[PDB]
C-alpha cells in the first residue's frame, strides 16, 4: 500500500500519540478505583516507574547539551563581523524576547491557571547572584547555593541570621554563565582556541544522537508518566479544565503578543499603520498556521516582505534568515508560560526572584530548541530543573504542545517580519 | 653473570613474590601476639596504611581508565563492518562468557568458601535501574543510589515507604552504559566525532602508564596489605584452608566449564564428540599450560585448528585473532567467582541483584584487561568497586593467582578453539 | 593632553588604588560607628558582597586554571633534554626556594605578627597523605579528606578512635599530584599525547582572559573586601600597626635572605667573598629596585655577571633567561610569609602538617604566577584555598604588595645570580 511511506517518515508522533491515547486510558481504567487496586503507593512506585526512567536519562543529557552547545553558541557570535545595522536588529529580538516573556508571566499569574481547588526574605538577590558565580565548576553541576537562617540569640532572645550552604539540583543557570564567558573566551582567544572549539561543538552532535535516542525511547516513557500523572491527581473533570484554561491562556497570550505588543514597536517607532503591513503579508501567515514549520516557510516569507511594504532588499537575505532561528518569540512566550502554570498547578511558592530566573534563564534559551527537534518540551525541562520545579508534570504539556504549536509557529515570523519592517527607516531616518 | 638478563625482564613479578613472602612472614610474627603488641588498633591503622594508599591510588585510577576505554572500546565496535557470520561468532561469545559467569557464581555460591566459622525489598531492581542511567555525570562519579524506608504512618500506625536519595560511592555500573552509548554515538556520527575518539583514546594510553607505575608502587603496598589482612583474622590454620577451598573451587569450576559446557554447546549443535576434537588439539593446550600465554600460543593453535578437523580457512584467520582478546571465559569465571569469595569472606549479605551486578559488569569487562597484563587483579578490584564490596582483600587473590591462572590460560584458547570447531556448519548447515 | 598615554596603558593599577583609598575611607565612615549604623549584621551581609563575589570568581577560575596550566607546565618540562649541568641549577634553584620558604614560615612564626591582644593527633601525616592521593578525581574537585574520632568504648569506658571521611572544600594540593603526574605520563607517552597537550595548553590560556576579565572587575571587589575587613575588625589603631609589623618582617626576611643565605651557599661552595661578586653586580639590582621588573632587568643583569666576575659564557644563555621565570625565591617567601600572617591574624590554628602543606605547595607554585601578571596575589589565594584558610583578609596584602614587592624584585634575580656565580666551579673543580 501507500502506508509504509507516512509510517516510517513521521513515526514518532505516531508512536507518542498512540502511546498518549493509552495512557490516558489505562490511568482511567485504574483511576476508576480511588488510587488502589490492591496495592496503593507500593505498586504505583513501580507501575510509575519508566517515565521516572525517562526523567533520568532527560537530567543526564541536559547536563553536557546546555554546557557544550552554550561554549558552541558563544564562540559562534562575533558581534564585530555582524554589522552594527545587523547589532540593532539582536538588541530589537532581545527586547522582543524579553517584552513576550515579560507579559506571559504576567497573564498566566494573573488568570493563575491550575491552583483552582521556607521563609526566605528579600535578601535572595544575594543568594541568586552567589548562585550565578558558583564556588566551583564541579559542586556547580549537580548542587546549587542556598541559605537557611539560625538563631545566634544575640541581643535579646532569637535573630534570624543567615548561614550559607550548598543544597542539591544544579543550578544550570550558574552554569550557563560560565559557558557563554567561556565561548566568548575561546572567541577573543582565536586561533588557539580552535581545538576548543572543534572539541566542544563535535560533542554537541555526539549528544543529539542521544536525544535523538531518547526521542525513541519517549512514547513509553510518556506514556507511563501521564497514566501515574492522573491517577495521582484522581479529579479528570477538573484537570481537564484546567489544561483548557492553560491552553487557552497561552493561546490568548500569543493572541495579544502578536496584536498588540509588536504594533506597539511598530507604530511607536514607525508611526504607520501596522495592520496594513499584516494584510500585506497574511499569506506567509497563512502557510505558518498551515505547515508549522519556520524552516520552509522562510523563502515565502522573505518574497513577501520585499514584494509588499519594500524592505532594504539585503537585510531580507540577512536578518530575516538569521532571525527564524534566534528570534523564537512564540517559543519563549510558551515555555514561560508553561513553567508558571507548572508551579501554579504544583503550588510551589514563586518567588519574585524564581520569576526573574524563570524569565532570563528562558530567554537566552529561545534562540537554541531550533536543531532538536522536539526543543520545545527539551528546554521547558532545562528551565524547570534549573529551578528545581517538578519535571514530572512534562508529559500533559507535551500532550498539548501540537494545538497550541499551530499558534506558537506564526509568532516567531511575525517578530522578526515586523522587524524586517521596522530597520528599514535606520537608512532613511538614521 | 646470567643474572642480570633474568633480573630486569621479569622483575616486578620477583619483587612482588619477595614482598608477599615477607609480608606473610612479618605478619605472622606480629600475629604471634594477639594483634596487640603494644598498641592495638592505634599503631596498626597507620601499619596498615600503604596498601591503603596503594587502594587510593587504584581508585583515582579505575574511574579515568574505564570511561576513557570504554569510549575507546564502544567507538572501536563497527558491526555493520564485521559480518553477520562473523556476528554469531560474538553471539557465542557473549553467551559463553555468560553461561561461565553463571555456573560459576553458581557453584561458589554452592560450597561457599570462607564463610566457614539493610533489609531491602524486592524493589532493588528500580533502585538498580535507576542506578544504570544516573540523575547527572558527575554526580555519577563518585555516588551511586539507594532507597531507604521511613513511616508515614498513614493507613495504620507504620508503613514500610520507601524515600530515594543518593548515597556515597560511585556507581562503575551505571557510568560504563554512559560511556558504551557514548561511543556508540561517536561511531553514529561518524567524521565529526574523529576529533573526540583521537582525544579519548589517547586519553587511555595517558593512564596506561599510570596503572604501570602504580604497578611499580605495587609490591610494598600488597606486602603491608596482606600482613594487615593476616593480622586482622587471627587464625592462620583457617585462613590457608578458606584460600585453599576456594583455589580448589575455581579450578574445579574452569575444569568442570571446559569439559562440560563447551562440550555441551558442541554436541547439542555439532552431534559430533567434542572428545575427538580436543584429542586432536591437545598440544596447543599443552603449550597453554605450558606457557601461560594467550598471544604467543594464538598461531600453534590457529595452525592446530587447521590440521585436526579442518576449518573454514579463514576464520581461523579472523575469528580466531580476535576471539582471543575478546572471548576470556576463564578470566570472566575467575573474577565473578573470586568477588563472591570475598562476600562470602567478608559477609557483605549478597542480594541477587548484586548477584545480576557482578555477572553482567564483571561479563562486559572479560574483553578488557588484556592490554593490561595484571588486568585480572585490576578488572577484580573493578567489579568490586562497583557493588561497594571491599577490596581490602584483593592481596589473598593475587597472592595466588599464578596457582589458578596456569588453568585459567587454557579456558580462554579453549572456548574460541571449539567456537571455530563450531562456526564451520553454517556455511554447511546453513 | 598627555594624560591619554598615562590613562590607557597604567588603568587596572590607578583603578585599584583609587578603589583602596576609598574602600578604607568609607569603612572608617561606617566604623566611625561601631559596626551598627542602622542595621548590624543585617544589612552589613549585603554590604559587604561584591567582595565575595570576587572570591567567587576566583575560586572557580583557580581550579581548571591550576589543573591545566601544571598539566601544560610538566607536559613541557624535558630532563633528559636540558643536560645534567643545567639539571643541578633546577636542584640548586629547588633548595633555595625550599630553603627561603622554610626561614620565612620560621621568621614570621618567630616574631607572629597579627596575633597581638579541633583536636587532632600527630597522625595527621596519613590525613595528609590520603589527601595527596585522592580516592577519584571528581570528588576531588570540591572536598577533601579528614578523619574524625569516635568512641567504640571497648577496653575501659572511652577509646579516642578515628573514623574516616571526606569534607567540603576541594584539596589543590591533591589535584597539583595528580596533573603533575599527568603531565610527566604525557611526556613519556610522546607523540600520542601531542593532541592532549596541544588541548591542555590551549585550556590554559582560555582561562588567562577569564582571569584578566576577573582583575577588570577586581577594583570595586577589592573595594568592599578591605571596607566589609576593616569595619569588621573595629580597630584601626592597631591593624595599622599589624600590618606594619607584617611588612617589616617580610621586608627583613628577604633581607636576611638574600644579605645570608644565598652568602651561605656562596661562601660554604665557592669559599670567596660573596660581597665582591655582589658590589661587582650592584647595578643590575639597582635598577630592579628602581623598575621592578624581572623581565626588563635581565639583559643587563645577564650583561653584568659577564663582566664582573666571569661566567661559564653561555649558562648565561642558557641558565640566567631561564632561572629568571623558575627562581622567584622572593615571591615564595612573600606567599609563604603573607599566608602565616593571615593565619596568625585570623587564630587559625597552625598545625606542623599545615605548615608543611603551605611550605611544599606554595614551593612548587613559585614557577608559576609570571604569565599572570598579579599572579602574586592570585597565587597566594590559590595556597589559602590550598589548606581551607580564609582568603577574605587578601585585601590587605594586595593594599601593600608594592610597598614589599620593591623589595621582593631583587631577590628573585639575586638568586639566580648567584647561582651564575656558582655553577662555573662545575668545569673547573669539578
Amino acid at each position: 500500500d501507500q502506508v509504509r511511506r507516512c509510517l516510517r517518515a513521521n513515526l514518532l508522533v505516531l508512536l507518542t500519540v498512540v502511546a498518549v491515547v493509552a495512557g490516558v486510558a489505562l490511568g482511567l481504567g485504574v483511576s476508576g478505583a480511588g488510587g488502589a487496586l490492591a496495592l496503593g503507593p507500593e505498586r504505583l512506585s513501580a507501575f510509575v516507574f519508566p517515565g521516572e526512567l525517562l526523567l533520568r536519562l532527560l537530567r543526564m543529557i541536559i547536563l553536557p547539551l546546555v554546557v557544550c552547545s552554550l561554549i558552541g553558541g558563544a564562540a559562534s557570535l562575533d558581534p564585530g563581523a555582524l554589522g552594527r545595522l545587523g547589532a540593532w536588529a539582536l538588541l530589537f529580538f532581545l527586547v522582543t524576547t524579553l517584552l513576550a516573556s515579560a507579559l506571559g508571566v504576567g497573564l498566566a499569574l494573573a488568570l493563575q491557571p491550575g491552583a483552582a481547588s521556607s521563609k526566605e526574605v528579600l535578601d535572595s538577590f544575594l543568594d541568586l547572584a552567589r548562585n550565578i558565580f558558583p564556588s566551583n565548576l564541579v559542586s556547580a553541576a549537580f548542587r546549587s547555593y542556598s541559605t537557611t537562617y539560625e538563631e545566634r540569640n544575640i541581643t535579646g532572645t532569637r535573630v534570624k541570621v543567615p548561614v550559607g550552604q550548598e543544597v542539591e539540583g544544579m543550578n544550570i543557570l550558574g552554569l550557563v554563565v560560565f559557558a557563554i564567558v567561556f565561548g566568548v573566551a575561546l572567541r577573543k582567544l582565536g586561533p588557539e582556541g580552535e581545538l576548543l572549539i572543534r572539541f566542544f561543538n563535535s560533542f554537541n552532535e555526539a549528544t543529539m544522537v542521544l536525544v535523538s535516542w531518547i526521542m525513541w525511547y519517549a512514547p513509553v516513557g510518556i506514556m507511563f508518566l501521564v497514566a501515574g500523572k492522573i491517577v495521582e491527581m484522581e479529579d479528570v473533570g477538573l484537570l481537564f479544565a484546567r489544561l483548557g484554561k492553560y491552553i487557552l491562556c497561552c493561546l490568548l497570550g500569543h493572541a495579544i503578543h502578536g496584536l498588540l505588543v509588536l504594533p506597539l514597536i511598530y507604530f511607536l517607532f514607525t508611526r504607520k499603520n501596522p495592520y496594513r503591513f499584516l494584510w500585506g503579508i497574511v499569506t506567509p501567515l497563512a502557510t505558518a498556521f498551515g505547515t508549522s514549520s519556520s524552516s520552509a516557510t522562510l523563502p515565502l516569507m522573505m518574497k513577501c516582505v520585499e514584494e509588499n511594504n519594500g524592505v532594504a532588499k539585503h537585510i531580507s537575505r540577512f536578518i530575516l534568515p538569521i532571525g527564524a532561528t534566534v528570534n523564537m518569540d512564540g517559543a519563549a512566550l510558551f515555555q514561560c508560560v508553561a513553567a508558571v502554570f507548572i508551579a501554579q498547578l504544583s503550588q510551589q511558592s514563586l518567588d519574585f526572584v524564581k520569576i526573574i530566573t524563570i524569565l532570563v534563564t528562558a530567554t537566552a534559551s529561545s534562540v537554541g530548541a531550533a536543531g532538536i527537534p522536539a526543543g520545545g518540551v527539551l528546554t521547558l525541562a532545562i528551565i524547570l530543573e534549573a529551578v528545581n520545579l517538578p519535571v514530572d508534570h512534562i508529559s500533559l504539556i507535551l500532550a498539548v504542545d501540537w494545538l497550541v504549536d499551530r499558534s506558537r509557529t506564526v509568532l516567531n515570523v511575525e517578530g522578526d517580519a515586523l522587524g524586517a519592517g521596522l530597520l528599514q527607516n535606520y537608512v532613511d531616518r538614521t
